[PDB]
Parts: C-alpha cells; structure tokens; sequence
C-alpha cells in the first residue's frame, strides 16, 4: 500500500508505476471511484445530522406537529440506510484496487521485464573438469542419495533424501542460522501457517494467492517464505526508536502450489513443494540512506554464505516488469549450474520502503517523537534443497563422490560425501 | 487389516479383542456378509458355468426341446445380473468393514483403558533444587526465548522460539539423526505431506482422520509423523529377504489439527500444531522372534537418547483400550517435568506385527521363495519442541539459564544457554 493523498496529489508518477512495472490497474477509475466514496459520506453525515434535528423534537412537538415529524424521520431512515448501504459496496471495491497500486521503482531500475536485467558483477567461474561432469539428478542416481519412491507416496514435485545428503541438507541450514546469528542478526525458528492478514501484510495477497496452499476448513494458509510471519509480529506496535534497526533470521519449512511447468522441466531438486529456508528481515528507519545501508548488508551476507559454500556466483539488477508491485530495488544472485551451462536465482534482495509497513501496520516513533511507517527489507540467507544442484555439480570428483567445502566440514565431520544405498 | 481366513476360523479372538480394545464394531453382521458375499459368487460362477454350457447344446437342438433351453438361458441371465450387482452392493460394504478390524493385543498387555497402563520400571531421579525451581513457561519469558506475539499471525497452539532456543532445536535434530546413523538406521528427510493412500496403509485413516490437516484443492493431507511416508514407500514391492531388516530414520516436520481441546493446563511447549520429529521405522520378516528383537531395539534407542540427555524417564505398559485398533504391544516413554510433579510422554514404541502391511501391500520373498505380508514396527526418535519443555525444568540453574548436556556441547558450542531478550 502507498499513501493515498499522494496518489491523488501526485498520480503522474503512480501512472509510470504501473505501466512500467505492467500491473493492471486503472488509475483513473480508481480516483473517480475515490471521489465517490468521498461524496457519499458527506451525503451520508448530512442525512443522520437531518435525522438528529427531527429526533431531538418529535416529544414537545405539539401532537398535531409530531406526526409530521415522524413522518419526515422514517424517509430520512430510508435515505440512511440506502446510502449507508451503497458507501459500504464503494468502500470495498476502493480498498480492493488500493491493495493493487505498486510503489514507484528506484530511478537507475532497467526498464522492460526479465529480458531487461543487467549483470552487475560475477564472483568465480565454472570449473574445469578433468573428466566430463554428471548433472545432480545422475549424481543422486548414482550415489543413492534420494528416493525415487517418493512420488507414489506424495507425488510430482516432491523430494527425498537419503544417507549422507540426508544429513548434509540438515548441516546446510544449521550453518546459515549460525553464521547469521554472528552477524547481529536475531535466529528464530518459525510456524509455517499463518492468516490471511499477514499475507495481505507483505503482499502475497492479492497478487500472488495462486501460488499458496490454503488449510481446509480452517481460515490458515502454508507460507512460502518465513518473511510471512517476521512481517506480521510487530503489527499494530509503535517500536521504540532505539529499537530500530530490527534484524531478523528466521528459519521455517515452506510450501509452495506450483508454478506453470518448469523452464527445464519439472525437476530435480529445483523446483519442488516443501523445502527449507532461512530468510533475513530487516525493520528500520524511514529514510532511504538507513534502507541503502541495510540493503547492502543483506547482500553482502548473502554473498559471503557463498564464497564460505565455495560456489560461483553474479549479482543482476531486476528490472521494472520483474521486481514486484511492491519493490523499490531488487538484486539477485544467481549460482552457475555446470549441466545446464546457465546461472541460476538463489537469493533475491529486496528493499520495498513503507509499501508492506502501511499494510501490516508496522511504526516507530522517530528522535522528535513523530510516528511513522517503517521501512521494511528481506534477502534469502539460504534456502534448500536448490542449493544442494549446484553444490552437487559444482563439487563432484572423478569418482561421483562430492566434495564438501571447508566451512562445512565441521558440520558435517567429513570432508567428502560417500554412496549409500 | 487382518487375514479374513484366521478372521472365519478364530472369531472368539477377534471378538475378545473388539471388546478388549473398546471397538465399535459389530462382528456378527461382518461375518454375515462375509458369508453372503462368499455364496454369491459361488452362485454367480454356477450360472456362468450352465448359461455357457446351455448354448453349446443349442445349436445342436431338436425344435422340440429348443423352446426349454431358451427358456433356462434366459431366467440365467437375468439372475446373473441381479447376482452381479448384489455383489457390487455388498463387497464394497465388507470391504469398509474389514478396515475397522482390529489385531488381537499380546497377552501381557493390562487389560482397560488408560488407566490400567502399568509402570515397568523408572530411570534417575528427580532433580534436587538448592532453589524454587520455574516451570518451561517462567524461564522462557525470563530470558526472552520465546515469540508470544506469533498467537496473532498463526492463531493459538503456535510456539515462535529466539536465540539460543531456536539454535538448540535444531541442534536437538541433528543429534538424533547422527545417534539413529551411528546405529545403522538410514538416514532420510521427508515430505509432510502424502495421498490418502498412505494414510490407509498405517491405519490413520478411518479411524483418526480427525487429526489430520488437508490441504484444500488437492488430494494430498499433512503427516503427524513420518510413519505415513516410510510405510508407503516400498508398497506394492516383494522385498527379497536379504534386505531385511529395514532400518529408517525420516525426518519431517509434522501437523497436527488438536481436534483436543484439553485437560487442565497444557499451553506452553506441549500441543502445538505443528513439530519437528525423528522416527524410527523398521520393517522386518513375519516372525514373532524377529518382531520381539526390533521392539527391543527401538525401545533401548530411546532410552540412550535420554540417558545422552541427562533425563530422569519411565517405561510403561499402555493397556489394550489406548494402544489403537493395529497394535500387538506399545511401550510410553515418559519424562519428568518437575513443575507439575509428573511424568509426560516423549515416546511410543509399537509393534502392529503385519496389520499395516495387508492395508499399505508390503510383501517379501521368505527363505523358501514364498512371499509373505512383512511385519513393521516404530518409536520415536526425538521430537520438538515438547522434550525442551523437560530440558528447560530439569536442568536449570539459579540465574534462570539452562545447562546442555556434555552430549550437545559439540552441538551448541556452548555448556550454557544464555538469556537474549
């Protein structure tokens, strides 16, 4: 949500808003439909103040007098109630396509959509294989370490895992939430349900509800991001200035309901139901130099789980059509995948401003002891089981075997990864 | 599901067992339509058989007797269908009924409801306190490891643990999955989610689908336990002999829906929707030698878990009206918690001998080349977040802070869970 006396003051940039970042929503309509509501309840007040008047003086009326006053309140009941009933449908339909308006992106965002994305920086490379490299599903195959079975139980989309990659996507989650609690960040660990409000809150709802399993015959839905509930924790608290900023690491299993079948298909490990992951969130101040320090930050964390991973990596700026309706600037980092000769999105940095901190209801009281909105960012720390692809691919030996990077050796308690069963 | 033949030929066993187990099932009215089911297609076979036979004659027949064998044909045939149908009926319905029979309890198990279960035996002592021991509750919110504000995102039965706590969770998982590894379990991570089909096959469904979250515009329901995924998978195959004894260790968070509205405070770490849990599972051959051994293994598992805990634990007996209608035997594990001067259970150890085997198809190839329905068995491992309720009480200091156990020290880093706020 954006706030709504500048979007009648102001609408121009709104407009390129939308166009730019191709949500389907007509500003125009939305005004009119804004001056309406606006209408009405003035209307409205009139009628009930009308109706206050003939009440006031229906007894000591004279009875000859307080028939006609009666009569006179009745038609004023009917008007209440008429235009009260219309406002009330105006209202709703108003708040519908307020929940659509998109923020504005940052000036430097690529125009166009995915096609449109720039390179920012690469950090590493494919590697250079004395012998020619299996892919992660072949590696899995080979090594027995998932079970194929799995999609007669649960079905398609879906994973298991098996000895010592059983245990390794468990080390891989266990080192992330360390490594962040090492870096001020607050390590939670988090439901995966929640209310319909606290999807609303980030912007999941509207415009992403396809992609979120519901909970038959209760009023909760699965999340597909831990960033769900971190957002929605503070909802209607004023926090303190010396709060702020509020760093959050918050672990949950996520689900996801599809998406249109996948571009390579369907699977491996890359895109399934349920998996794990661990996000990092970020409450602070409003102002964008407090927003450009903290979106630095969440990179850079990102980027160092990396290099300790030993993995190839770039950061690409997202363009307008391809960030969201509620982001202001968005990086991502995408891994090289060796088997398909390709980098791949394993995190997405994100700085949104005050467009979820209007909706889920998040303020401070700034240094003068005025209240505002707070802005609100989020990065992946590290989700599995994508990563373990390029792991598996990036790693492997002559052998089949996997090698496991430095950092991970002491939680794992070795240093390479054996065949099962 | 039980063998129908043993059913027809021991219906004295079965009858004490329905009673025995508090079933609401009539077995009279079972083996009457047992028997109609069995004669109808006695009979259809028999009009199969003379509506073929009637035809080869009737080519080959005097006009004179040809009227006579029009005639037998023809009220064969209308018989065939009404048998045809009666048949559909009725097989169906037996089949719904078969689902509810319950297996006969070993001899030893108390007989009555829950409160006929009997202790076995009692390991360690309770604590002894220099100090007015707090409850989980009061020293969670004493050292800020807890998120109360998660009951408005995710409504009640909800736990949000930070800091130490939350790295202690995880580190509890891993501890149990290399415990289960070092003791030759194969090591797996699981969906949470599985077909109906799976569900049937370990006996939740009919009898506990209460219990169970769906998740809406789909076929698929949330698991309470690993069980559903780890008895589905192998259904349908024969398993040569020398692969058994299976050995499984899955890993998955769990849901549960608490159609259980209570007894008289439990509202902290205890029943929460949802959970992180470590099942034991083993699939062994159809011998009650080789059931007896795997029990004891599981059970003594569990108790080297707690011993590696620093818990003071009972066994139990549960008597045939709480063990559920496919158990042979089940041993409770339980632990102290020293704030309600009580034992609480933290595992369940059952032997369902090859009851879930006829439901889920599990068959192997015996020593001889004849291939038999297998026997399974499970306990738990360890779950979440009700064994930190027991660890918080047991092994709190004076200042409020919480010791690990030597066993978990290489797990936390730390001797000491220290406050966060």
């Amino acid at each position: 949500m954006v706030d709504l006396k500048r979007l009648r003051q102001e609408p121009e940039v709104f407009h390129r808003a939308i166009r730019e970042k191709g949500v389907a929503l007509d500003l125009e309509a939305l005004l009119a439909l804004d001056r309406e509501v606006q209408e009405l309840k003035k209307r409205l007040q009139e009628v009930q103040t009308e109706r206050n008047q003939v009440a006031k003086r229906v007894p000591k009326a004279p009875p000859e007098e307080k028939e006609a006053l009666i009569a006179r309140g009745k038609a004023l009941g009917e008007e209440a109630k008429r235009l009260e009933e219309a406002l009330r449908e105006k209202e709703a339909r108003l708040e519908a396509l307020l929940l659509q308006v998109p923020l504005p992106p940052w000036p430097g965002a690529p125009v166009g959509g995915e096609e449109a994305n720039r390179e920012i920086k690469r950090v590493g490379g494919p590697p250079e294989f004395s012998f020619p490299p299996l892919d992660h599903v072949a590696l899995m195959e080979k090594n027995g370490w998932w079970e194929p079975r799995i999609s007669q139980v649960s079905g398609s989309r879906s994973y298991a895992l098996k000895g010592d990659l059983a245990l390794y996507e468990l080390a891989l989650l266990r080192f992330a939430m360390d490594f962040m609690a090492r870096r001020g960040f607050l390590p939670m660990t988090l439901p995966s349900y929640a209310r319909e409000k606290a999807f609303l809150g980030t912007g999941h709802f509207p415009a992403y509800r396809d992609q979120v399993w519901a909970i038959a015959e209760t009023d909760l839905y699965l999340t597909g991001t831990a960033e769900v509930v971190l957002n929605a924790l503070h909802s209607g608290e004023i926090l303190p200035y010396e709060a702020l900023p509020l760093r959050y690491a918050g672990y949950a299993p996520a689900f996801r309901s599809e998406a249109g079948s996948f571009g390579k298909d369907v699977r491996g490990l890359m895109r399934v139901h349920q998996f794990h992951k661990v996000e990092q969130y970020v409450l602070t101040e409003a102002s964008l130099e407090a927003s450009d320090r903290a979106f630095q930050e969440l990179l850079e964390n990102a980027e160092e789980i990396l290099r300790l991973l030993e993995l190839p990596y770039r950061l690409v700026e997202v363009a307008t059509g391809d960030m969201g309706p509620g982001k202001w600037r968005q990086v991502d980092i995408e891994v090289y995948l060796p088997s398909e000769g390709r980098y791949r999105e394993t995190h997405s940095c994100s700085a949104l401003l005050d467009w979820q901190a209007r909706r889920a209801n998040l303020r401070y009281r700034d240094p003068e002891g005025r209240v505002r909105y707070a802005y609100t960012l989020n990065n992946t720390a590290l989700a599995t089981p994508r990563i373990l692809a390029m792991l598996l691919e990036n790693h492997q030996l002559q052998d089949g075997r996997v090698r496991v990077p430095q950092a991970l050796i002491p939680y794992m308690g070795k240093e390479v990864l054996e065949p099962c069963g």
